[PDB]
Order: structure tokens, then C-alpha cells, then sequence
């Protein structure tokens, strides 16, 4: 079924994550067609400054992400930075999540590979559509099953991103593909106003899953503040991306 | 309001042609009512790559080709200039002037465009952001224009390609109507035809006034844009997909 | 040899006009290994605003760069905008001028080269290096027996440019080679403290010319007034890059 | 100020390759007496864009190896790491810690490369501006680094392209000495050995602290960037070519 991931950018607190959490577990309760996986970062690896907010470390964060789990028995994702990051985390995650910038570090998905989760690996920056091929041979090779890919913006000139939605019919071809909404709009080193649109646009292309990070008072986020989404909006992008998808899946081509 | 969808062969081959592309757009005009159907075709094509490559038959037979078009299927018609002289004898015939992408920020074209009294569509340069089209539409309503489109056709992303960053819908319709060109976005400078579908589906998602698509009986047989022409048989069903698309999403349309 | 095409960016006054005059004619007296051209342009036809200054007219421009020539002697060039200016500018013009806009327009090529002038085509902002080999065919095509390639930035993400060096090699293939040091660094829709460090690499790397704007007071130019280079630093250039140039030719490539 | 050179083989092929090398570049730093020379190779190629590419001999064979080029030749040695833990032991035969493009954003490599005491040098990332390269540096800073390095080595520029553009050099230079990647800047992601020397040149008339070039008795035959690796013969005369490049420009170079 169609996937849905969203949550908190960063692990602010157990507390906010439980917040956010009992909203998606509604949201799981009223939209049995899809699957919704939480997600939330114990750790921002690359924030520009060093005097920024990192988080509160990965045992905080697995334990977190635990109460979450066990407490609404929703699917969980969070990302890894480093190889022995894996094992850890792959005891509460259902998805490891591999960083855009690290989507070729080798030994990062071979790693997460091992752990017998899924993978979902950020598309970089950098990187064209056609070469996520080597990146999904990369994780098969190390045992992983469920790949997925997701689309986060192409670099376009300096400090912004530009989404080239050829990519999602072309990654489509070796996985099944997820459109990062939040992060697509972001201007590296974003506006809120074009995460709608572009989501609509997503799903009227075809994707496998939209990933969305949510917070309750975004104005005051420690981290991606001007593009997380209000959590209060969040059920009514559901409902219209579902309905745009019942749609547009009648001209979805076969990959 | 009532969508618009430009469509027609890329270049006026003969007015055979365009008799053969007209009757199925009539056609469809008296399907979808919804949709304000424009005729498309140029009477010359100014910038081909080499100097090898077919560019058309000349003005005269052009304008004529598109006035036959419309006396015999009442059609509203729609072709580009390339030169402020022009503007006037191309006037007599298309209801809408169309302004090439290089030719965008060209003062006098412009000016010579919104004097005739016609509607202007300028299509968006591939070095052009979508907040600088700003002054683009400030110059022609200087000129006269009183009714203007933009059309997204791509942006230059590296050697050889362009990407369409949809972004620029939402942000140009703030000063003029919008138009997704479906056929120009997808080919690479110095085309991809798998991807028309796709991507115009993306437009009427995020929201749009109107599409422009080239289309031709044979397109392997096209003298330009062959590669990215759409089989005039496939025409009925995107529109079909792109107006139920369009509906679903509507609701979602953010106002300007 | 080495050309140096230089000027005011737009004809504000035959006496301004004068004023640069002198100045390129004095240099041209002084570096006789060095062909000078002046350059001016009658009418700036896309600037951003509709009120911004255009020109005086085509027959205004003309005179102008008549008296130019004929109080200095100086080679003229000037750039054209339409097919019927090709005729009347090249009674002064030397050089025929294509804008970097216009570089794909058959017609104002074919109208340039039936004037037996010589002519220079600014490389288009969304061309690629090697197309414009179709370009200098064209010209061929029309009679064009001197033909020029000029160098002014790449579009890079949205109002910037970017310089890739590599074209002057690739474009050497199949005509002369001049670096545009003043729009290079323009910022579409510039910082001039970038035009001599690129002017340094373009003559290290190696062009048949280079092509500099400069006005008495670039403070008060009426067009590009952030990037024309003050007159009185026009010397000074000229010289660094005749001494980089006689050390690095050593190491030109053969085309 | 001594101008640096940073060259050796793409990757530590055995320890036999790189006295191969370190012998060449050992007679060079002879000659060049002016130029201070670093001799640069990789334990491991951490980011092949396959899974059955070469990436090496492990870290402890790959120290080894650099330990022995620094012992038998007085070369000063760099090397790159790819997770915080493997800072440490490189630190013990590396002058200069290299941070890979794709990692010069992660705090924790950053920190541990500069408690070590060891100069850093971060190739500035495929995706970065000039301009941000300014937080990198106030991380290392931060972390104890005292000498600190930014590589250009391009910028992403469509899809399989990048592009230099050298006004990061003078940008960059604000917070950090310069080096300029000839042999990287010119590689197709996902090569074009005929613009490493045109480029090389431009980049020193420009104006930067010191180059890196990857070089190999027998480009054809290496196991990585075997398109862009530069033929050991023809080293010496490429140095002497920047050197006196750099000379002639260098009374031109601006003040920061
Ligand atoms: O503006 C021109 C449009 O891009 C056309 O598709 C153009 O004529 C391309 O022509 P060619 O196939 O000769 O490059
Ligand atoms: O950071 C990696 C450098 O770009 C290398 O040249 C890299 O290993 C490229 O490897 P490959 O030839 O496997 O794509």
C-alpha cells in the first residue's frame, strides 16, 4: 500500500515525539489504506554551524523512537551516519534511512544491508537518476530486500534545489520510489508555500510513498523550521494526495 | 475558468497538414467543451540548429495555411514571430501572438506584439527565472497587452538538457496566466518522449491555466521535433487524463 | 594578433564616446603588438526594465562610432538586433556583433555575414561549447570568412553564471576565441572584483582575445555600471595579461 | 609562501606503486626547491559507484605503505578518512588529514581530524558554494585545527558534469589556504584528461595556495581514475609550467 513517512526533523524530546506520534496514530487509524512509518533523527550529522542543534545522541533517540513503537504501534525510521550505527539502530527500526550526502558510502549500506531491515537511501544531490541503479546493486549485494529510493532535489545552481520529476519513473525501474516533500524545497546553506504543490505533482507523476517531516509548532523546531509542516495540516495533504491518487494511478506508466 | 490547451504540428509542412491536425482538434473542441482549444503551428522555425534543417515556407503561405484553418473549422489560431515587422501581418490571423523562448526580454518584439490588440504568450527563456518574468509582463502591458500567458518550457541544467522546476507556476501566475508547454520541456538542446505524459500530469497537479503540445499525424515523419511530437491518435487521451487530473486537484489550488 | 575589443557598454554620447577613444587609441599606441577594436552599443535592446536606457537610435550610433573611427583610426564593432541593421552598421563596423541571445537566429546571422564584415557571435548562455559549431557553419554558409566565439558565462541555477574554461579549447576548433571579462560576472536579473582574476585565467588558458566594457566613471554609466571596468585601470590589465600571455602561450595546446 | 604540490597515485595498488611514485616525486622536491611536496594516496576508495570496483588493501596495509614512502623518501604524507575512528590511526603517519567531498558537512569527522593535531584539508563538496565553505572551517577551528586547507574540485553542473568555477578561489581564500583538484574537476560523475593541464593553468593565474594532481606510471592500468590520472613522465614538466605561471600572475593576485 502506499506509504506515508513523516514526523519530527530532529528528536527534540521523547516527549514531542509522542505528541507527534499519537496524531499519525490517528491518522493510521483513519487511513487503513496506507501504511504510515514515524520518523525522527537522533542525530543531525551535517548542520552548517557547529553551534547548532545535533540532538540528544542515539541511545536517547532509540529509546525515543521505542516509546513510540511500543506506544502506538507504529513502523519506525531514522537515519544512520556512520557503520556501527547500523546494529543499534536496526533493534527499534523497521526502515534505516541512509543520508543523502553519505548514499555512496559503501560500507554505510553494506552495513545496514546486514542488519536484515529495509533500506531507504536519499538520493544525492549529486547524483543523476540512472546512477541509483549502482546504489540498489550496492544494497542487494549486501542482503537487502526492501530498497527504496527517495527524491530530495538535484543541486541547481548555488544554495538551492531544483526537483526533476523524470527521476521518479526512472528510479522506479530498480525501486520503489519515495518523494521527500520537505526537504525538496529546502535552500541549501526553503519555502514552506511550495511543499503542497509539489507533493500534488508527486503523486499526479506516480511514487510509491511521500515523506513528510511535521511539527507541532514548526515556528519553534530546532532544526528545519521554515519547512517543517504544521502538524495540524497534515491530515488534509493526506486526504488529497490519496484522492489525486485514485486518480492519476489510472495513467501511472508500467515500469 | 475555462482551460486552455494550445496544441498543433510544430511546423506548417503544408497546408495539408494542418487541415488533417485541425479536423481532429475540431473535433475534440466539440467534445471538451471545458477547453478553449487554440490552433498551433509556426510559419517558420528561426533557430534550427543546423542550417541544413527544414525552417518552413515562408510568411505568406503561413498566415494563409492558418487563415484556412480557421475559416473552415472556426478555430482560434496561434503562431510565433521573430521580427517586430512581423507582428502586423501575423496579426490579421492568429488571436494569439506567441513570442519564442531566446527572443523573451527582445524590448521591441514585445512592444510590436502588444500594439496589435491580440493576446501575447511569451515563452519563459531557458536562462530565465520565473520571478525575473516579472518585467517581461510589465513591458508588454507598457505596450498595450491586456491579455498575457507565460508559458514554462524548461530551464538549462548543465550541457544538453533542461529540467522543468515546477516552482515557477505558483510564482509567475502571480502576474500572468500560466501555460505548461509539454513537448519543448522534455527535449535536449543540440528529446525524451516517455516523459510528456508524466510531467504534464505534474503541471495540472500543482496547478496551471493551460497546456501547449505539439502533435502530428506521423511524427517520425515530422521535418522538426520529430522525436518529441505526440501521435495525433494519443491527443483525445491526455486531455482526457490531464481535465480529470485538473478537476481532482482543484480544490488544493492555492490563490495568488 | 592578440585582439583586445574594448568600449563603453552603450553609446550615452559621441562625446563619451570620444573620451574612452582616446584612451584605446593612446594604448593602442603603446602595445603595437595588440589589434584594438572599439566597442559600443546603439541600443541595448533587453534590458530587464522598459524604463531603463536603451540608446539614441541606430543613425545617432552610427555617427558616433564614424567619428570614432575617423578622429582615432580605430576598428569598430558594434552589436545588431534585427536582419535590417546588419546593412548600415557595417558602413563603420568592422566587426559585426551577434548578442549572446540571438546566437541561434539564422537570419541575423545570414543578414551579418552577406556583409563581407567579420563577425563575432557571443556564445548563448544555454548553448553548450561545442554547438556552436552549427553556428560558425551557418555563418559559413553565408559568406562569413572571419568568424569570432566569445566567451560570457553558462547559466548556473538562477541569476548567476559560470565560467567553464573548457569551451575556449572546444570552440577553438572551429574559430577564434575572445574572453568576455565584463559579463561573465554579471549576475542576470555582478561583482566586479572577480573580472581581473578571470581575465588572468582565460589568457593562461588560452584565447585569441579578450573583450572588456570600461567607462570614464562607471559610477554614472547609464547600463551595467557594477561590472564596466574604470578607464584608468584598462593599462594596467592590458599589460598583466600580455605578460601572462607571453609566458603561458608556451603551453597553448594545438587545435 | 612555499607553493604546495600534492600528488601520488589515486590509490595505495601496493606499496611497490607507491615507492614507484614516491621516488619520482622525491627527485622533484630535489629540483622544485621552492615547492613544498606532499605525497597523496588512498587506503581505501570508500564511494566506487560500484560494488565491484577497487577499493583497496585495508587501512593497516594502507598506513604501512605510506609509512614506508615517508621513511625511505622524508616525504610529507596525506590520505583521506571516511568515519571518525579511523582519524587516530591515520594521524600517525599523515601530515595532512583529506576529507572527502561527500563528508566535508559531518561534524564528527571534521572534529576528530582536528583533535588530532594534523593540518585538514576538505575538498570542498560537489554540492557546496564557495560562500559556505565558511562553516567548515569555524568547525574545524573549533576542533583544534590549526592549519586548514578547502580543495576545489568542481561543482555539480547538470547530470555526469562539473563545472570550476574559479571565483571560488579568491572566495574561499577569506578562511582558508586554496588547492586547486586538477585531476577530479575534470571527471564525468558516474574523465577528460585533455583539460587537466588548461585548467591547471587558469587556476594558478587565478591565483591559489597549491594544486593536486593524481598521478600513475601507467594511467591505463590503474584501478581507479585511470581516465584522469596523469602519466608519471609527465609531472616534472607540469609543475615547472604552474611555477612559472604563478610567477608571472603573481603580482597580480589580490589582496583578501
Ligand atoms: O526554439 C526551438 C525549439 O526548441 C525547437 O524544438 C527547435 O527548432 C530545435 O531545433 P533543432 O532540432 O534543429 O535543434
Ligand atoms: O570521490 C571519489 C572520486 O570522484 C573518484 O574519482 C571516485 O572513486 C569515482 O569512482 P568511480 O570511477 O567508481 O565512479
Amino acid at each position: 500500500k502506499f506509504l506515508v513517512i513523516a514526523g519530527p526533523c530532529a528528536i527534540e524530546s521523547e516527549e514531542l515525539l509522542l505528541k507527534v506520534g499519537e496524531e499519525i496514530k490517528r491518522l493510521s487509524e483513519k487511513f487503513k489504506e496506507v501504511e504510515f512509518v514515524f520518523k525522527s533523527s537522533f542525530d543531525k550529522a551535517n548542520r552548517s554551524s557547529i553551534h547548532s542543534f545535533r540532538g540528544h545522541g542515539l541511545e536517547y533517540g532509540v529509546k525515543a523512537l521505542r516509546k513510540v513503537k511500543e506506544e502506538f504501534g507504529l513502523k519506525i525510521t531514522t537515519d544512520i551516519h556512520e557503520s556501527w550505527q547500523a546494529e543499534p539502530v536496526a533493534e527499534v527500526a523497521d526502515i534505516i534511512q541512509i543520508p543523502a550526502f553519505l548514499c555512496g558510502q559503501t560500507d554505510l549500506l553494506l552495513a545496514a544491508a546486514k542488519t536484515g531491515r529495509a533500506v531507504n537511501v536519499k538520493k544525492g544531490q549529486f547524483l543523476a537518476p540512472w546512477d541509483t541503479k549502482n546504489v540498489v546493486e550496492k544494497l542487494k549485494f549486501g542482503g537487502a530486500k526492501e530498497i527504496y529510493l527517495t527524491e530530495r532535489g538535484t543541486t541547481f545552481g548555488y544554495n538551492n534545489l531544483v526537483v526533476d520529476f523524470r527521476s521518479l519513473p526512472i528510479m522506479k525501474q530498480w525501486a520503489k520510489v519515495i518523494y521527500d516533500a520537505t526537504h525538496s524545497v529546502q535552500l541549501p546553506g526553503g519555502m514552506r508555500e511550495f511543499i503542497f504543490p509539489l507533493i500534488r505533482a508527486a503523486v499526479a507523476v506516480g511514487c510509491d510513498g511521500v515523506f513528510m517531516e511535521t511539527h507541532p509548532e514548526p515556528e519553534k523546531a530546532l532544526s528545519d523550521a521554515s519547512t517543517q509542516l504544521p502538524l495540524s495540516q497534515l491530515e488534509g495533504i493526506i486526504e488529497a494526495i490519496l484522492e489525486i491518487r485514485e486518480v492519476a494511478s489510472k495513467y501511472y506508466e508500467t515500469i
